[PDB]
């Protein structure tokens, strides 16, 4: 208390926390500051019935007001009861905030049904949220039954710009994912849609993919199986355009017979072509490659190629090329044993 405004002031809070020995029990926390640019008010009220009926009562009572344009509030209700014995749960959450201007606003809407007799759970999830330059809303809903789960999730950003989608099921000891996302910016119709499977031992991967920006479509498919015998993999990747298209194809596949590679990349633009085969087998009877190329540029070819064999018995590798570029006649040949 003095003559000077911003030395008088006003602090205090108020922390009661008492239990009943009745088995309840109830915490109140109050909070209070006044001064001369801000003017808070809080109270948060939290009551627990530790005896009976398992209820859960939680109420938050917030109000801040500077007295230099921000104001803010944010109310959160707690409710949780047993009714009879169907456990009914309801959270009301929100926060709103603006300086001046500038807006802020999140609300939730979090919605649970249980049936423990019959392991049976309703989960409702909504989501929103605003702002002066930024929207935001999603929504979850879980379904869980005795031991089976079927959740699923729709996501909206940025007033949907880009489109989210997952899918998942846990079902028989044995889990499946669904994934998808798709672009809506500029000239991206990007669109990924994702699927994970999983057996006792079996995982399986498929991975789609398109960018389709442009005039340009290219594609990447990956598409990965394993086993408790080696996995076996393949990744084949377009990307096509107006006039050139690069296409490359990789198998891989490990195996206990020994490994067994499959990399082959075409490209064709316009009066070039080129072609690529390597082909390599590493098993059990000396490692077998095996290589070819055959760049071709308007009427004017060259072929290559190259066998290889390296068994402990015998190595052979025998290299061949000819060509008649510029109409000058080439030819080589280095045949070894």
């Amino acid at each position: 208390d003095s003559v000077v405004d911003l030395l008088s002031y006003n602090v205090q809070g108020s922390g009661e926390t008492t239990y009943d020995h009745k088995n309840t029990f109830t915490l109140s926390c109050d909070g209070s500051l006044r001064h001369k640019f801000l003017d808070s008010n809080i109270k948060f009220s939290h009551v627990e019935k530790l005896g009976n009926n398992p209820v859960s009562k939680g109420l938050l009572i917030f109000d801040a007001s500077s007295s230099w344009g921000p104001q803010m509030s944010a109310s959160v209700h707690l409710d949780s009861k047993k009714k009879q014995h169907l456990f009914v749960k309801e959270v009301k959450i929100d926060g709103q905030f603006r300086v001046s201007s500038f807006y802020a606003k999140g609300t939730y809407g979090l919605s649970c049904q249980r049936d423990p007799n019959t392991g049976r759970l309703n989960g409702e999830s909504n989501l929103r949220f605003n702002s002066s330059y930024l929207q935001g809303t999603n929504q979850i809903t879980g379904r869980y039954e005795d031991g089976t789960l079927s959740l699923t999730s729709t996501s909206d950003l940025q007033s949907g710009i880009i489109k989210n989608t997952a899918s998942l099921k846990y079902e028989n000891y044995e889990l499946t994912l669904k994934s998808d996302t798709n672009g809506k910016y500029k000239n991206f119709a990007t669109s990924n849609k994702m699927d994970m499977t999983f057996s006792k031992q079996n995982a399986l991967l498929r991975s789609e993919y398109q960018a389709d920006y442009e005039s340009l479509r290219f594609f990447s498919l990956l598409s990965g199986s394993l086993n408790s015998h080696g996995l076996e993999l393949n990744a084949d990747i377009l990307g096509t355009d107006k006039i050139n298209s690069g296409a490359h194809k990789a198998t891989l596949r490990i195996g206990q017979d020994g490994i067994s590679t499959s990399a082959t990349t075409n490209l064709k633009c316009s009066l070039l072509v080129l072609e690529n085969e390597l082909n390599a087998e590493l098993g059990l009877s000396g490692a077998s490659m095996k290589l070819t190329t055959n760049g071709r540029f308007r009427e004017h070819n060259a072929k290559f190629s190259l066998d290889g064999k390296a068994a402990l018995t015998e190595l052979s590798l025998g290299s061949a090329y000819q060509a008649m570029i510029l109409g000058v006649d080439s030819k080589n040949i280095f045949n070894f044993k």
